[PDB]
């Protein structure tokens, strides 16, 4: 089901050393920066990025860094990463890449300054891959009636690791394919199990190697010491990104960072507290059932204590929306091991149904558990539309439907500013 | 309670560039190799080690590597690691270090070839530290009527991380302190939370940095890609070392390694399957209560399926021995969350009461849970004395009793060669 190499979506842009696989993401904590990334295949080229606003058309230049890597018998092209800083809020900018030779121009609109009642619409995509279904999902995100301004990617990008020797060529195709979206609006990356790429058989033992080279994140901005876990603030949301396949035992770097980070969250500045992770803590599907238990025992109580609004995960190739529940009262022998309704707990949503390599997870645990509000084995994507400090409307759009149809939609009542029961 | 710097046990060996902090560990998979480690403070010196059999007085030389590191404003002396290989079984060997200038001689006895009924006695020490209690525990072990032939260290070594800026000098003192034992018999290293040393405040973001530089392990011998988890075979035991503070999520390096390692175990060759980890999966004490839950969800079922004989851990500053139980039938809503008797399960023992910095954990969950067979808050060490392929004798010696007293002692009946109920 994977799209052939000659497909139009994997078309290489014309012109000598023409920049390709162009993508961007927030480059600082508050939204005044952006990391611009792209690859050149003919030669190193320049890492300089020329930019300017639509209004204050003063053209400026930012220098970046170039790098390369090798996997098996695969050798990458020239990967460029450049950060544009001190940008003005809510203003459109134009940026050009490939100044040395063939130049290409794109644009993006910085988010508005963070604040209590700042509206913003987040796209939710997980386990995209590069199958025909992946193309449909992405198209639906773009043609969505509601204008998505940033994508929160829950993990599992290209699925190159399914090819022989993980044929990283499939990483480059994925970059050209998603360019039509990521180059114009930021995607906040989460690391999934397909990015680990631990392959001892072929002497490739550095976890997340290809992914980490191709996709950078502003982790130092939140005092994290690893790109696999970090935080950013955008508009009225505080987004926390975690790594399911990194150490999370007590005292470990990720564990320690998260504990301190939850303490720095200010619901007065960013009322919507969102958490991303690849593997779902709540999942009633057969596939990967209970794989989220470990991390759950570790962080669930914290999510409840700090009343996180939502937790988005992927991994399971389907869709699921839980009720607000918790299972934090277990003590080995007290028998309290059943999830109970907890209005202080976040809703857990799994949206790893963007397409992957074309397979869907339909085998579900039966009967549907009480903690599971809604579930369905269809390809699709989601949208978290923040209206204000009290309301956020989440909707799920299926690939079999019209780009404007919402097979499932719910209103989120902020755990901090609107303590009302938003159950369905 | 930590012993003062001028303590006799921290004395520095005389002579220019005299080798100090000498220690050894198995250097291969089966026991025909040994890693010799030591530090020189006055100058780099030579990494060559001269060794010879007590029988075959032929003196040979093994070349090694030297390294150094810095923590904060601390600069280490010169660290040497040299592996002596192709040794003969069950034979006494003499080795000398510091050949360049001041030389020091020591010895060790290679274990006998691996076999079904090969007897061997392993000492168990966890969370030693360097307080006076630490000195007492080490004394008892050296004076044990039953001589220990190899120590299985279950994590938390020097506790230097408790000093300002983790004053790494406390790593050097611990090195001299433990020498009187580790330089003659190998100690099998397990990494605990005090080795993590994650200190972002002073730009020390590399987990296990000091520990990984000072203590090496033959991790590649078992095809592991990290020194924090590995396996070795000694006599009639197959030992698996795990990292409580490394990633263990499905698909991670450690997770994958263990899954395959277990498949390579051969009970027809090494009948005793022993697992070491720092954080206990079963712990009825208040301190660190339920910290091992995450790893348990991940590996408990594997331990039961492969019928591990024993699992040793530390972390809790006390002693505990559990019944053979398993808590692997939980499915979120089926209500099966109570540990039950399971003869396929290993016994879980907490033995992190070697002394640490002089504090003991006496507060425990009341009443004592069914899964807990024996628990007591006293400083001490354990002894796992393997007799045959079918019998092994474990004993716990407290620091307040005579060196040959056994406050707790039980016979272990091999899960593969003598599966009889050994409850207490
Ligand atoms: C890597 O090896 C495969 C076959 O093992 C081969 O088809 C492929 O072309 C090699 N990669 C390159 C581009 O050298
Ligand atoms: C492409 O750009 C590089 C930038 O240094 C330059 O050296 C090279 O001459 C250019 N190629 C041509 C001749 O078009
Ligand atoms: C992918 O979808 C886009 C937009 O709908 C379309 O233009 C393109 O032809 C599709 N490519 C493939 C290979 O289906
Ligand atoms: C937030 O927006 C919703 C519209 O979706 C509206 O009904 C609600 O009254 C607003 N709440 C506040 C705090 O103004
Ligand atoms: C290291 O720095 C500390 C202050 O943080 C100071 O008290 C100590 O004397 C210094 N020691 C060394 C090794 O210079
Ligand atoms: C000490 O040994 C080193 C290592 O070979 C040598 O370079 C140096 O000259 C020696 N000095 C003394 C005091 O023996
Ligand atoms: C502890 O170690 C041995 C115990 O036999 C003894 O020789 C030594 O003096 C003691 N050291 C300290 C400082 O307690
Ligand atoms: C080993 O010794 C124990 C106790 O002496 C005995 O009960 C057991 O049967 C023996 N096992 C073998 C295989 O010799
Ligand atoms: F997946
Ligand atoms: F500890
Ligand atoms: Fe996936
Ligand atoms: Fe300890
Ligand atoms: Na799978
Ligand atoms: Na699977
Ligand atoms: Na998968
Ligand atoms: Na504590
Ligand atoms: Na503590
Ligand atoms: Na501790
Ligand atoms: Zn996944
Ligand atoms: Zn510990």
């Amino acid at each position: 089901r994977d799209m052939p190499l000659d497909s139009d979506v994997f078309r290489v842009p014309p012109g000598y050393n023409a920049p390709q696989q162009v993508h961007i993401t927030q480059g600082d904590l508050v939204g005044r920066a952006m990391i611009i990334s792209w690859v050149t295949m003919d030669e190193p080229g320049s890492s300089a990025v020329r930019y300017w606003s639509e209004k204050n058309g003063r053209k400026r230049i930012a220098k970046g860094k170039m790098s390369t890597y090798r996997f098996f018998n695969y050798s990458s092209g020239f990967i460029h990463h450049t950060t544009i800083r001190k940008l003005k809020y809510n203003t459109k900018y134009y940026y050009e890449v490939g100044l040395r030779n063939t130049t290409r121009r794109f644009s993006f609109i910085t988010p508005p300054q963070t604040g209590l009642d700042v509206p913003y619409t987040f796209g939710l995509i997980g386990d995209l891959g590069q199958s025909f279904d992946s193309n449909t999902t992405l198209s639906h995100y773009e043609l969505s009636p509601k204008k998505g301004q940033t994508v929160l990617f829950v993990g599992d990008l290209s699925y190159a690791d399914r090819y022989p020797n993980h044929d990283n060529v499939r990483w480059d195709t994925w970059g050209r394919f998603t360019e039509r979206s990521v180059a114009y609006q930021p995607w906040i990356w989460t690391a999934g199990n397909h990015e680990i790429e631990f392959a001892p058989e072929i002497n490739e033992t550095e976890p997340f190697k290809p992914f980490s080279y191709r996709y950078h994140v502003p982790y130092e901005a939140s005092q994290s010491t690893s790109p696999f876990w970090y935080s950013i603030k955008r508009a009225s949301a505080h987004i926390i990104v975690l790594s399911s396949y990194s150490a999370y035992g007590r005292g470990t770097p990720q564990y320690t960072w998260l504990k301190k980070e939850l303490r720095k969250v200010k619901r007065s500045e960013t009322p919507w507290l969102i958490v991303l992770m690849h593997s779902p803590l709540y999942n009633s599907y057969n596939h990967h059932f209970m794989e989220g238990e470990a991390m759950r025992t570790k962080f669930e109580a914290w999510f409840v204590k700090y009343k996180v609004d939502v937790v988005f995960a992927g991994h399971v190739h389907a869709y699921e929306r839980s009720e607000r529940v918790s299972n934090i009262a277990y003590k080995i022998t007290n028998g309290l091991c059943t999830p109970v309704k907890d209005q202080s707990a976040p809703v857990y949503i799994t949206i790893g149904d963007a397409g992957n390599y074309g397979v869907i997870d339909s085998n579900m645990i039966q009967p549907q558990p009480e903690y599971s509000a809604f579930r369905e084995a269809s390809f699709g994507h989601g949208m978290f539309d923040i209206k204000n400090r009290t309301h956020a409307h989440f909707s799920w759009n299926r690939n079999q439907d019209g780009v404007a149809v919402e097979a499932d939609s719910v209103w989120f009542f902020n755990r901090h500013w609107y303590p009302v029961d938003d159950s369905t």
